[PDB]
């Protein structure tokens, strides 16, 4: 199923993060299915807490970053999306490597959207499950 | 009305982010009342999204960073807190200066804690309100 | 702090629940301040979980019930609100009497709103903290 | 696979609700799978808001009700689960019939669990998506030296 309303390439996406938070974290997308969007992120002196574990906020940064663009790719023309509510359950820690976020839609309405982003570690072990609720602004 | 079970100094506390995400982002705790813990964060290239505004994940990184430490200061001995769930509602954007997050407890149990982190802009306007649920581990 | 764009009395307000869940759970509005709405609900056979304590879901029905109407009162004309997301933390259980829900705004925009509802037991202690995000419909 | 640690019949599962909220909203567990639990709820005057539609709070009642027991079934002995926090997205309304809740585990930790409950209408359309985080409370007698 194709949910995307706009067309884009990993090239353009990754370009977005340069100059802002997304950039200074090395978050790079790596897939764009018909109804799915993936991305990864490291685990170092930028995405870790004072104990050397994948910071929970880092996972949310990753979740929101992907959900935001994905929601955008589901709109038309001058439309835009703004994240309203986000939540996440940290069910497993991470200390090294890169985590991959898999974003899928739970609901794509005309005025708002709900995105689910599951984050897994290199071994494929689920570390975080988050949801993003956005509003479509004309 | 005094909740802390571990005495700490802003100096030693701020020291926490000396090589981890909390440092790279310039988060600096500035207050330690009987039941509240504050800390500001810079709204710059490091914490902004592709459009120049504060990134929603930055708001959550701040929340979860202030909540993790508040929770820890409320345990004793070898105990530790692990973040379980976090939720945030972005009610207002911010594009300049420093955002302040005021953390207070909603509940301080013996097994779990619930923290409320309200993030304001330099104008004192709520920008993000979030809750962090922690688990106390022996 | 007069947030209400509409006018309504406790009498008219409570008459909304007759014949629906609100009236069936005996949820009763008891205060309309300039920027807050308060309502009580019994902790009984209709609101308890299998072990004699207040069902967490009942606390959420109270929360959404107060937040929905409050949202309405903050619009006007043919405008109406629709709940998008609601979350809550159960921090203390209630076993008897009635709990009291207190709702106040966190954001009232032209497109959506965020409401915070705190639920207390008969002793004035926090039992549930929740947030509701609505969307305004023209 | 089999996540359940306790063996319960649907009959015994539904008997738990008599006399309380679950029984009063006619919430009926109708299926226990290897790693899923399902319950139904009528969309009527007891569960509708003033405008004649399914009350979002009811949906959360259904979700927490299913999630709570699923969490209990995944604990042995006198152990127990306590609901910590819940969240839900209302993505579509309902006005008649029943809605069905389908609870799957997202995490079955040693100290806490995360449950996902999706509520569907008659046509299999998602009306509410919810997550419940619970804490496991230890229980049972302990050996002591003598």
């Amino acid at each position: 199923s194709l949910i995307w309303k706009r067309k884009i390439t990993l090239e353009a996406l990754n370009a977005m993060g340069e100059g802002n938070m997304v950039g200074f974290l090395d978050i790079r997308f790596e897939h764009i299915g018909d109804d799915t969007l993936e991305a990864t992120m490291p685990v170092d002196s930028r995405t870790k807490q004072p104990f050397g574990l994948l910071h929970g906020g880092a996972s949310v940064v990753l979740a929101e970053s992907i959900g935001s663009v994905a929601g955008y790719l589901c709109t038309e023309g001058e439309q835009k999306v703004v994240g309203l509510e986000i939540n996440a359950n940290h069910v497993r820690s991470a200390r090294e490597g890169r985590v991959r976020g898999v974003c899928k839609p739970l609901h794509l309405g005309s005025r708002h959207q709900v995105w689910q982003i599951e984050i897994f570690d290199e071994k494929g072990r689920l570390c975080c499950s988050s949801r993003l609720t956005t509003a479509i602004l004309e």
